[PDB]
């Protein structure tokens, strides 16, 4: 399972322990991503900026 980095010009591996994709947003620039990258748990969203999970590649 790989996922886009920071940067969606390149993709890597998502990293041990953690084989989802996450991708968070926050609520000024929400057409373009705050945080992109994989994790275990799907995390707990704020009023601030909106995290998404994913368990396919090239998703975040």
């Amino acid at each position: 399972l790989k996922c886009n980095k920071l940067v969606p010009i390149a993709y890597k591996t998502c990293p041990e322990g953690k084989n989802l994709c996450y991708k968070m947003f926050m609520m000024s620039d929400l057409t373009i991503p705050v945080k992109r990258g994989c994790i275990d748990v799907c995390p707990k969203n704020s009023l601030l900026v909106k995290y998404v999970c994913c368990n396919t590649d090239r998703c975040n």
